[PDB]
Order: C-alpha cells, then sequence, then structure tokens
C-alpha cells in the first residue's frame, strides 16, 4: 500500500532581499509507502502554522545553525498537529492528537513517534490550533518570560513595555502581564489599525507606533512613570528608545549584542539587568504553564487571536499574507477539520 498525498514545496527562492510570494511554494503529489516501522505513527495533519522565523528558511543559507534551508522540490514543515491513524508507538494510539515543530506540509504523514507530543484537546475545548499558539509554545515563552524573568511584583504599579506587541507571543503579554501581576502593560507596533487592536481587543493599556516618527515623546506619554520591564523582541533603535525611559532597577528581557555606549551607560547607571531568555531551559515549568493557560482561556481571561487560512493549497497565500504584516497574532492553515477514525 502507497497512498497518494498532496505536499506542499519550495519551489523558489526569493533571494535574501525579496519578498515571499505565494508561487515560492507548490502542491505536488506524492505516493505515500503506508508502511510503519517500530516506533512509528501514521499521522492526518489538522493544522499547520507559518511563523515569520520561516522567512529565512527560505534562503540557502539561513545564517542561523539553529534553523536548516528549505531544499528546492522538497517538503516545507514547522509547527504542526495532527490525528494517530496508525500506530507502532507504545506511547500514542489511533485517535490521539500530536504536534511537533517538524511537521510537513503534506495531508498525511509517517513520522518517529519519539518526535511527537501528545496533547489532551479538553485543554482547549477541542480548539486545536491553540496548541500551536496561545496553549502551545508561543503562550508557553510569554508566560514563562514573564512569570520567570519579569520580576513582576503585585502592588507595585510596575509598568512594562513589550516590543514586537503585534506577533504571536507578544500580542499575549497584554493578557498575560496583568494576569501575572503586572500593573500596565504597554505595546509597540508598526500601524495605527494594530495599536488599535492591542488596545481594544488585547488588554494593552496603551500601544505605540513604532513608524509615525515622535515614538520617545508617545511611550512617555504611555509610560508617565518610566518603563519597570521591557520585553524586548526586536532590538535596535526602538530599543534604544525605551531604554532611554527605563526606571532604576528595571529589568531587560531579551526573547547579547552590545548598545550603543551612551545607551549601554544609562543602563549601568540605572542599575538595568539585561538578559536572554531561553525558554527550553525551563521545560520542568512547561506543563504547570500550559495547565494555567489553558485555565485562564476556559475562564475567559485569556482571548486568543488567530488568523485561518483554509486548505493546504493556500500555505503560500498564507505564508504571503503573513508576510505583509497586516494580521495581529498566530496564522494558522487548517488542512483538515476531520478528526473521525
Amino acid at each position: 500500500h502507497h497512498m497518494i498525498i498532496q505536499r506542499v514545496v519550495l519551489n523558489s527562492r526569493p533571494g535574501k532581499n525579496g519578498n515571499p510570494v505565494a508561487e515560492n511554494f507548490r502542491v505536488e503529489e506524492f505516493s505515500l509507502l503506508d508502511a510503519l516501522n517500530e516506533g512509528q505513527v501514521q499521522v492526518r495533519t489538522l493544522y499547520l502554522s507559518v511563523d515569520p522565523y520561516m522567512r529565512c528558511k527560505m534562503n540557502e543559507d539561513t545564517g542561523t545553525d539553529y534553523l536548516a534551508p528549505w531544499q528546492l522540490a522538497q517538503v516545507a514543515d514547522g509547527g504542526g498537529i495532527g490525528i494517530v491513524e496508525e500506530s507502532k508507538h507504545q506511547k500514542l494510539a489511533k485517535g490521539d492528537f500530536v504536534t511537533s515543530f517538524y511537521w510537513p506540509w503534506q495531508t498525511k504523514a509517517i513520522l518517529d513517534g519519539n518526535g511527537l507530543e501528545k496533547v489532551d484537546p479538553q485543554l482547549v475545548d477541542g480548539h486545536l490550533s491553540y496548541f500551536l499558539g496561545a496553549i502551545g509554545m508561543p503562550g508557553l515563552t510569554s508566560l514563562i518570560g514573564v512569570q520567570e524573568k519579569g520580576h513582576i511584583s503585585a502592588g507595585s504599579n510596575q509598568t512594562m513595555v513589550v516590543s514586537g506587541a503585534a506577533g504571536a507571543c507578544g500580542s499575549l503579554a497584554g493578557q498575560i502581564g496583568h494576569l501575572l501581576g503586572c500593573s500596565r502593560v504597554v505595546g509597540i507596533c508598526g500601524t495605527q489599525e494594530k495599536c488599535l487592536f492591542l488596545t481594544s481587543e488585547l488588554g494593552f493599556d496603551a500601544a505605540v507606533n513604532y513608524k509615525t516618527g515622535n515614538v520617545a515623546e508617545q511611550l512617555r506619554e504611555a509610560c508617565p512613570g518610566g518603563v519597570d520591564v521591557y520585553f524586548d523582541n526586536v532590538g535596535g533603535d526602538i530599543s534604544n528608545t525605551v531604554i532611554s525611559q527605563m526606571n532604576e532597577n528595571s529589568h531587560i528581557i531579551l526573547c547579547p549584542p552590545p548598545l550603543p555606549p551612551a545607551v549601554e551607560a544609562i543602563r549601568k547607571e540605572r542599575n538595568i539587568t539585561r538578559e536572554r531568555f531561553t525558554v527550553l531551559n525551563y521545560k520542568d515549568k512547561f506543563e504547570p504553564g500550559i495547565l494555567q493557560l489553558s485555565q485562564w482561556f476556559k475562564e475567559g481571561k485569556l482571548k486568543v487571536k488567530e488568523t485561518v487560512a483554509k486548505g493546504l493549497e493556500n500555505m503560500g497565500v498564507a505564508f504571503q499574507s503573513m508576510m505583509t504584516g497586516g494580521n495581529v497574532g498566530k496564522q494558522i492553515v487548517c488542512i483538515s477539520e476531520d478528526s473521525s477514525l
């Protein structure tokens, strides 16, 4: 038994300074052998994520030993969730839901069970795509970063600033920062529509549009008491403006390249820490973390924004849309709504 599947392959590269378009991806049939080795499972793909880090995988050299480049005419891959259809792995049964970071962009797959994590849909009230975002790594990154590195003190009247506030994890800080005890949460953003979405929908107390040129003064209006915590998801000039407004005994969390000397001098004089946050060093916090996120969500205390495209044929269109940076939150493609067995 071979089964015919559809796969999305890298058709062409945009060039390092180029803009990805849907035509950089191609759907192609593939004949997949139905056989399972010891430990393998056959999965049906339900949801796939598209994320900004993937941009560099379309380049021949990703400038990073953390990311392997995608290869021409080969299936792409990333965050995914599916259902087990057949298993030769003791930890997985037909009907289990599983995730991977390296889920291939195809309709069905044969995968090593040891690279899959079983997930429990009751945690997300059956909204399975939330396991790729707010009840997955992005939510966990946001929660563990603040919880473990923010030094938040309930009743201390702290202001936290979050750069890259319209991204999948940055967009959850308005809610998570408040739930975790922060009194004020200010987002930094690239458009007016995004600023108003953060603030009307995602519980940010204020938002700064960094493309409209009076950024320092905007930030000052948003942060009348200065900045106590900075979650830096960008770096560069935005971070230099932000650091200039930081209070004594402040904390910068990078989610470290040297600062300009005048900025470094402010950092030192004001006793500001600046530390890399690496979420994979907090694996023992993951399970309690997902339970917390799930609880908030079920309570209605954590609202999530996702954009969901439909169909494996629309991966390229969704990737392109994701690249225009218009949407707020997690970009998802629904490959199947079929969890039958």
